[PDB]
C-alpha cells in the first residue's frame, strides 16, 4: 500500500569536477526591471534613496577633509521630451566608481562604505543601501538612462550611458556639477512619470521624510520632520497633532500619544496615537516607507493604533516592501504589545475618567485581544485594562479586576453578564448573600476565555387574595409571551428573566411579576368584568411597559397606535 | 521664486569606452538565500515546480509509457528532505549551465505548452534557505548519457562527478540546517504541499503515501462541473462545512484573461473585515484584495494570465490591472446576482435577507454614483402599490412611474403593518405616488447615501410632508369640518400647547393630512436626524381626532390631566417618528396618566 521510489542507490565513480557558480547578467537586469517591485513608481524611491546616500557620504566626508556646498535633491519632469531627471549635489562618482558600482549587479558601494565606518557614526544609520540593485529599477520605466557624475575628489566629469541591455558606455564630460545627474528617457507606457503631479504623489508616498531637501521643478516638497527619530523631549503637542493628522490621514486630534524609542532589545523609533473619534500603523526603515499598513509588527487587536514604527535592524525583503521571516520581528511585536499595554495601564491610573471613556470607545479591541491570544499572562496583562460595574458599587461606577480582589479569605471572582443592570439585579442567580456586572457586548466570551486572573477563578453565577389567582389566571390565558405570572412598589409590574443568555439572544422565556397593591392592577382586576376591551388594552400596555422598563423593548413603535386607542377610550368618561 | 539647479549643460569630450554589465555572484547567492523569499517554506513549492516542469518536458517529449510522479521523503533522524521526479533529468552541461548559473532557466530554451511554471531561473537556490548541503543526482533520458552527482554548500562552488544507479529523472537531497528541521517532519511538509502545490498536474507521494491533489476546476468547462463537484471544491477553498447557495463560474478573455469561481455560502455570515488568487495551478498570496470590500462574503478562486508575477511569486505586479480586474469582477457579480433574483425571486429574497448588509455597505462606502446605483440594483423593498410581502426593485418602481413624475418616494418603518398605518403614509396617500416600504435598520442611511437613482431624486415621506408646507399645500381633511375643532377652538388649544411645551418644539401647527393618528412630529431632514440621534421639530395636530378634541376640552376641564395627556401625545409622536431617546423615563409618567384616566 506504500509506493516509494527513493533509495540509496547512487555511487559516484570517476572523479569530481569543480565549478564556480555563475550569473547571467542580462536576465538579472530583466528580473530587476520587470519582476522585483510590485509598482513601477518605486524607481523614484530607489533613486531618491541613492541621492540621500550620496549626500550622506559627502556629509561624512566633510567631518575631517572638511570644506564644501548645498545638500539637495532636485527632480525635473519634461512632458514634451518624456524625461525624468534627478540630480543630487553629493559625493559623485569617478570612472572606477561608475564602472564598478553602476556596472556590477549586487555590488553596493554604500554597503562597503557602511562596513568601513565606526559603528558610532551618524552615517552608520542613515545610509539606505544594502543590496546593490536599486539603480536598475530605472530600466523598469526607461528605454535609456544617462548618468552625469562629478566626484568630490581632485577628477574629471563623466557620462555613463545605457539602454539596460548588457552593455553601457563611459565618456568624459564637461561641465558636470559636483554630484550626480540621472536622466531617464521614459518608455511610452511610462510617460506618466514626466507629469509633475504624478512624481509628487510618489515622492510624498515613499520619500517624504528623507533628511535632505527635495525640490521638484524648482519647488520644495518634503517639509516634514521625521518626528519619530527625535528626542521625545523636543516634540510639542502641536507637532504631534499635525503629524498624527498626516500619518493617520485624519482631521481630529490624538487622544493618546506614545513616543517609544528603544535601543534594546532592538532599534525602535516609533510613535503611536489613539484617535479622539470613535471607531493602520506604517512601517519605515531609515526614514523610508516600507509598508503603509504594517502587517506583522503589531498584534491584530492593536490595529486601532495609528502612527509609525521605524527600525534600522529589520531584515528587508529584496523589494523593500516586505519583511523577511525572522524571530526578530516576532520579538518586536511582543515588545510593542507589552509597551502599549503598560502605556494604557498608566494612562488609566493617571486619568481614570479619560481612560473610562477610552475603554468605552475601544474596549472591543481588548476583548478581542483576550479572546484571541494563546498566552495566559498576556490575557491577564490585557485583562488589567477591562472595566465593569459591580454588585457592591453604585450604577455607573466603573471598577477593575484588581479592585474586585482588593475588596475580597475569599478565593474567586464571581461575575454576571447581562443586557443591563435591572435584569442583573433581578437575576435568580444574583442570589449572592461582590458580583461583577458585565453589560458590554462579548463580555461573557471574554471572561470565559480569560478563565483566571491573579490565580482566582472567574465564575459565572449561571390587595387580595380575592382574585389574585383569578385576576392572575385571566392574565395567564390572555398573554400566552410570558411563561409565568407571579405576585410580588411604584410600578404595577416588571419583567424578570431567568438566564441572561436568553435575553441576549432575544435582543438579537420571560416571567411577569405583578404588584397587587398599586392602582392600575386593582383596576385591571376591576375591569376584567366591567369592560373587557379596556381590560385587554390595559393588560397589553402594562406588559409592554414592563418590557420597556426591563430594557427588552427599545423601539416601542409597534405599541403606539394601541396606546392611543387605550388613551382615547380611557378618557371617554371625562 | 524657484530654486532649480538642473540645466542642460553637460557634453561629452573625446571618446567612449564600452563595458558589459557584471554580477557579484557571491552576494547574489546570499540575496537569494536570505532576502528574496519572505517565507522559507516556499522552497518546497519551488522544488515541486521544478519537478513538474521536468515531467512536462518528458510528457511532451515522449508524445513523439514511463511513470511520471513526484516523491517527497522526510527523514527526521538524519534531518533530511528529499524530492525526486521521474522527468527528463539533466546531462552534465545541463547541471553545470542551468543549475550552476543564477537566472539561467532551461525552461526558456524549451519553449515552444502553458503548463511550465518556471520563468526566472532562481527557484532552485531557494533550497539554500533551509539547507546546509544540497546534492542532486540526475540521469537524463536522452540518450547515451551517464548519470551525474552535483553537490554544493551554497558557497560559490559546486562539484560534478559521474554516478551509477541514478534513476532517470532527478533526486535532490537537502541536509537541513539546525533551525530548519521542521521541514524534516511529514505533517509540516504536507502543509506546504497542500498550501502551494495542491493543483500540480502530477501525482505527489509523501513518504510512500499519495497526496490528494485536486483538479483546478476554475480552468475547466463550466457545463462539465456537477453541483457535487462545486460543493466539494467550495468546502475545500472556503474551508467550510456547508454548501454553496450560489455558484458563479466566470471565464473571460477580454478585456482580461479571467478563470474564476465564486460561491455564496448557504449559511448566514459572521465575517466582517476571502478569494484565493492563482497562476498556473500554483498559489499566489492575497496579503490587497481583487474584489471590493463589500464582496468579501464571496468564497472561491480567481486566476488571471495577465497578472504579472513578482520574482518571489507572492505579490502581483501592476495595481492598475488589479483595479480594472476588481471593477470587471464587481460588474460580473452584480449581473449574476440580478439574474439570480429574476430566475428565483424567493431564493434571492432569502439571499438578500442574509447578505443585504454587504450591498448597503457597498453603497454607503463607494464614491462613484454609477457604482452606487449598480449596487442599488440589488436592493429589494416592498411597496404601497403591491400586496404585502411582495418585493420590488428601484427599476420596477421607475417602470411604474407616470411620465410627469420626478422622484422616488420611500418610507422607513419596522414592518409592513407599521408602514401601512404610518401617519406619514396617511399623509402620502393624499398624493398618488407609489411609496417604497423599507424595513431594514440601515435602509434609510443607504438611501440617503444613494441620494438619486436613474436620474430620479430619492425623497422620504417625512421630508416631502415638510416640503409641502412651503408649497401650495392643498390637502384637506379626511373628516368633514363638522367633526373637527373650529378655528377658534383650534388656535386656543394651540396657544395652550405652545405654553405647555415651550422648550421642546419649535412650532405647533394643525395638519389636514392625518386621519387615524392624533399628531405627528415633522423634521425637514428626518432621516439625517434619526441617524444623528443613533450616536427643531414641528408638532402637527389632527383636530378631527378624538384625543385632540378631548385635550381641548381638558385644558379647561382638568388642567393637570391635560398636561399629562399633552406630554404623552408629544412622546407618542416622537416615538413614532423614530426620534425618541430612551423610552424608560416616560414609563412612570405614562402609568400616572393611565391611573388618572381610569379614575
Ligand atoms: C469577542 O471577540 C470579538 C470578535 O470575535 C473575534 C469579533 O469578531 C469582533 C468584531 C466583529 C463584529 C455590516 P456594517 C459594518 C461591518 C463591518 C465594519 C463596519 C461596518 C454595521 C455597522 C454597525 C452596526 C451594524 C452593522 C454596515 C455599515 C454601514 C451601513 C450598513 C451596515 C469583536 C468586536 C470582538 O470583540
Ligand atoms: N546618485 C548617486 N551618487 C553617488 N553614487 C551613487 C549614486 N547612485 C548610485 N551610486 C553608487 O552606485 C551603487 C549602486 O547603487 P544601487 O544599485 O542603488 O545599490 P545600493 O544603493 O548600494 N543598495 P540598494 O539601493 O538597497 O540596492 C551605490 O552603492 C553607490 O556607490
Ligand atoms: N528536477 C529538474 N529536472 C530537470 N531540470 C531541472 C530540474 N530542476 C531544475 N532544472 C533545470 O534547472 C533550471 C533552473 O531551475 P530554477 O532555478 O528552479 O529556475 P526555473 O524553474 O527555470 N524558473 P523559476 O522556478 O521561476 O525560478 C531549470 O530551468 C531546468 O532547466
Ligand atoms: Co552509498
Ligand atoms: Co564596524
Ligand atoms: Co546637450
Ligand atoms: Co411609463
Ligand atoms: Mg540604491
Ligand atoms: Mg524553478
Amino acid at each position: 500500500t506504500l509506493h516509494n521510489i527513493i533509495t540509496d542507490t547512487e555511487n559516484v565513480q570517476g572523479s569530481f569536477s569543480k565549478h564556480e557558480f555563475q550569473a547571467e547578467t542580462k536576465k538579472l537586469l530583466d528580473i530587476v526591471a520587470r519582476s522585483l517591485y510590485s509598482e513601477k513608481e518605486v524607481f523614484i524611491r530607489e533613486l531618491i534613496s541613492n541621492g540621500s546616500d550620496a549626500l550622506e557620504k559627502l556629509r561624512h566626508r566633510m567631518i575631517t577633509a572638511g570644506g564644501d556646498a548645498p545638500m539637495e535633491i532636485h527632480l525635473q519632469t519634461d512632458s514634451v521630451k518624456g524625461t525624468f531627471t534627478i540630480q543630487d549635489t553629493g559625493v559623485g562618482m569617478n570612472k572606477e566608481d561608475l564602472v564598478s558600482n553602476l556596472g556590477t549587479i549586487a555590488r553596493s558601494g554604500s554597503k562597503a562604505f557602511l562596513d568601513a565606518l565606526q559603528n558610532q557614526a551618524e552615517a552608520s544609520s542613515s545610509i539606505i543601501g544594502q543590496f546593490g540593485v536599486g539603480f536598475y529599477s530605472a530600466f523598469m520605466v526607461a528605454d535609456k538612462v544617462e548618468v552625469y557624475s562629478q566626484s568630490a575628489e581632485a577628477a574629471p566629469g563623466y557620462k555613463w550611458s545605457s539602454d539596460g541591455s548588457g552593455v553601457f558606455e563611459v565618456a568624459e564630460a564637461s561641465g558636470v556639477r559636483q554630484g550626480t545627474k540621472i536622466v531617464l528617457h521614459l518608455k511610452d507606457d511610462c510617460k506618466e512619470f514626466s507629469s509633475e503631479d504624478r512624481v509628487k504623489e510618489v515622492v510624498t508616498k515613499y520619500s517624504n521624510f528623507v533628511s535632505f531637501p527635495i525640490f521638484l521643478n524648482g519647488r520644495r516638497l518634503n517639509t516634514l520632520q521625521a518626528l519619530w527619530m527625535m528626542e521625545p523631549k523636543d516634540i510639542s503637542e502641536w507637532q504631534h497633532e499635525e503629524f498624527y493628522r498626516y500619518v493617520a490621514q485624519a482631521y481630529d486630534k490624538p487622544r493618546y500619544t506614545l513616543h517609544y524609542r528603544a535601543d534594546a532589545p532592538l532599534n525602535i523609533r516609533s510613535i503611536f496615537y489613539v484617535p479622539e473619534m470613535k471607531p493602520s500603523v506604517a512601517l519605515y526603515s531609515r526614514k523610508i516607507l516600507i509598508q503603509t499598513k504594517a502587517t506583522d509588527i503589531l498584534p491584530k487587536w492593536l490595529r486601532f493604533l495609528r502612527g509609525v514604527v521605524d527600525s534600522e535592524d529589520i531584515p528587508l525583503n529584496l523589494s523593500r516592501e516586505l519583511l523577511q521571516e525572522s524571530a526578530l520581528i516576532r520579538k518586536l511585536r511582543d515588545v510593542l504589545q507589552q509597551r502599549v499595554i503598560r502605556f494604557l495601564l498608566d494612562q488609566s491610573k493617571k486619568d481614570p475618567e479619560k481612560y473610562a471613556r477610552f475603554f468605552e470607545d475601544y474596549g472591543l479591541f481588548m476583548r478581542e485581544g483576550i479572546v484571541t491570544t494563546g498566552e495566559q499572562s498576556v490575557k491577564e496583562d490585557i485583562a488589567k485594562l477591562l472595566r465593569f460595574e459591580s454588585s457592591a458599587l453604585p450604577a455607573g461606577q466603573q471598577t477593575s479586576l484588581m479592585e474586585y480582589s482588593s475588596r475580597m479569605g475569599t478565593r474567586n471572582i464571581y461575575y454576571l453578564c447581562a443586557p443591563n443592570r435591572h435584569l442583573a439585579e433581578h437575576s435568580p442567580y444574583f442570589e449572592a448573600m461582590e458580583v461583577l456586572f458585565c453589560f458590554e457586548q462579548f463580555d461573557e466570551l471574554t471572561l470565559l476565555h480569560l478563565r483566571e486572573f491573579d490565580r482566582k477563578k472567574l465564575i459565572s453565577a449561571e390587595l387580595s387574595s380575592e382574585q389574585a389567582e383569578d385576576l392572575l389566571a385571566w392574565m395567564r390565558n390572555a398573554l400566552v409571551r410570558v411563561t409565568n405570572i407571579k405576585v410580588t412598589d411604584t410600578h404595577p409590574a416588571m419583567i424578570t428573566v431567568l438566564e441572561m443568555g436568553a435575553a441576549r439572544h432575544f435582543l438579537r422565556q420571560p416571567t411577569l411579576e405583578i404588584n397587587t397593591g398599586h392602582d392600575l392592577i386593582k383596576k385591571l382586576h376591576a375591569l376584567k368584568d366591567s369592560n373587557p376591551e379596556l381590560a385587554q388594552l390595559l393588560l397589553e400596555q402594562i406588559y409592554d411597559n414592563a418590557m420597556i422598563a426591563a430594557g427588552l423593548n427599545e423601539d416601542p413603535r409597534p405599541m403606539i397606535s394601541r396606546l392611543n386607542q387605550l388613551l382615547t377610550r380611557a378618557l371617554e368618561k371625562h
